[PDB]
DNA sequence: TCAGACTTCTCCACAGGAGTCAGA
DNA sequence: TCTGACTCCTGTGGAGAAGTCTGA
């Protein structure tokens, strides 16, 4: 639970609203109770010639990782606890992605009670649909409906 | 001269380093001294669905305009005095585009003089080249060498 | 003549997902 | 059982130019 400098957070929020992404996903999984698991991700993308900027970001946030894919690189953070802490601090400064952040925070807090009632799980999956609805989603496959079809069994 | 709030400049700098562009151009221009007209632009691009976000910038910066192009909108500020004023205050907070901003400010200032000798003008054109070089430039046509071509000829 | 309002074009550099896998 | 690290892909939503056309 580290506390970030407020000027760092204001600049970072602007950069995230622009080149970043707050992502919620339902991923198929045979070994889990409801055959699906959730994955939340904070993401900043940038051409690989500017990877250094993403490197500095790892050091500043103090967690996460950079990966390369083609001519582009990404800072990523999916680890639940640090993510919940980070977004909680960034959230008030976000303008375009404030809702996505809030939905992700809500999802994380409900994670525990979501792995019990199939009905509660679906509810949380609906929060996921809402994040995707807010994003510029274009290649999405697995939704809360997908989960339903599967639960009906 | 409008003064801007600091927390505003901090967030905007981040957003500009992300979705923004600081652009220097040499444009043709028959009805002109050296047949090339200089043009500077600060710009922010966004899907037209989020045009409101750009509309607000017009109000917060206090000048500039929003226009549409396909599925996308842009905030633009080209007017030289306010551009100078705005970039001077933003520049301190920029991370990826700080050098482009300083070059634009440098060009704006050395402008009146750059319209004296074909050399002073041409030297400022090389400042334009640097901006483009620092940008992810892909569809550029007119450079300082395009200028030297029209000057070393006449 | 001229800066400044306004339009068009092109090539990515993002965003926003889909997955596989290995060690908890 | 399950999560978090890591890779790969699509389809734009950007960026970074290129231009035309007034008015004073
Ligand atoms: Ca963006
Ligand atoms: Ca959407
Ligand atoms: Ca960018
Ligand atoms: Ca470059």
């Amino acid at each position: 639970n580290t506390k970030y400098n407020k000027e760092f957070l204001l600049y970072l929020a602007g950069f995230v609203d622009s080149d970043g992404s707050i992502i919620a996903q339902i991923k198929p999984n045979q070994s889990v109770k409801f055959k699906h698991r959730l994955q939340l991700t904070f993401d900043v993308t940038q051409k690989t010639q500017r990877r250094w900027f993403l490197d500095k970001l790892v050091d500043e946030i103090g967690v996460g990782y950079v990966a390369d894919s083609g001519s582009v690189s990404k800072y990523r953070l999916s680890e639940i606890k640090p993510l919940h802490n980070f977004l909680t601090q960034l959230q008030p400064f976000l303008k375009l992605k404030q809702k996505q952040a809030n939905l992700v925070l809500k999802i994380i807090e409900q994670l525990p009670s979501a792995k019990e009632s199939p009905d509660k799980f679906l509810e949380v999956c609906t929060w996921v649909d809402q994040i995707a609805a807010l994003n510029d989603s274009k290649t999405r496959k697995t939704t809360s409906e997908t989960v339903r079809a599967v639960l009906d069994s």
